[PDB]
This record gives C-alpha cells, sequence and structure tokens, in this order.
RNA sequence: UGAACACUUUAAACGUUGGGUAAUAUUCGGAGGAUCGGUCAAAUGAGAAUAUUCCGGAUGGAAAGCCGAAGGCGAAAGCACCAACAUCAGAGUCACUA
C-alpha cells in the first residue's frame, strides 16, 4: 500500500500538475505577451 | 459548451405616442333623364320623390392595395402604413470566464 502510494500517487499527481501548469504557463505567456500589446494597441489607436 | 463587454452587420422582432394614405359607404348642393344591381341563366329592390354614375365638400375608422419573393425575423402562435420613444434579439471579428 504504502509503494502503490508513494511510488505511483504523487508523481502521477506530479505529472498531471506540470503537464497543467506547463500549460498554463502556455496560456498564460499568450495572455501577456500578444494579447497585452495588442490591447494597448489597440487601445492607443482607439484614443487617438 | 454556456454567458456579459468593445466593434462589423441585420429587419414584417416587441409595446407605446404623434402624423399619413390608393380606397371605402353615408351625405350637402349642381350635370343628366331611365337604367342599374347581378349572374351558366333567371328573382326581391334603387327609381317617376332622380338610380349606375359624375362634379366638388363633409363624415369617420377598417386595412396597409404595389413593394414582396421556393425573402427575412422569430421559441411557437405569429409578425407587412410610416416617423420617433423604447426594450431586445440574432450572426461575424476581437478579447474575458474556466
Amino acid at each position: 500500500a504504502r509503494m502503490a502510494e508513494l511510488l505511483r500517487e504523487k508523481r502521477v499527481a506530479t505529472l498531471v500538475e506540470q503537464v497543467r501548469k506547463a500549460e498554463l504557463e502556455h496560456k498564460l505567456a499568450q495572455v501577456q505577451l500578444q494579447r497585452a500589446v495588442r490591447r494597448q494597441e489597440e487601445l492607443h489607436r482607439r484614443e487617438e
């Protein structure tokens, strides 16, 4: 039971956290970079 | 997926308020003196007091005649005078939400 838990559960869960967090860092690099410069240029040109 | 924002685009979507109309029968005076109505066809009547009509006037509300279409909007029934109030809705782009 301890072999199953510490040698499966925490590392398979760890795979799930780091995979969705690499995905979240992908989505967050998107929403910072392309979104932020696009919308500040749009708001800049719309107020001009 | 579902929903709110910023743009692009949509009309017979929805209720209220003001105004209009080809057209409608009734009526006030005038033209005109026996036809009109109507149907496969025939039959009460309008009419010898003036009928269809025609002139021009009033009335008052129906319905929106063409547009307009195997076109649109709608959840469906449905929705076809504008103008404005007005509350939406639906589609596309670009972003939020996880």
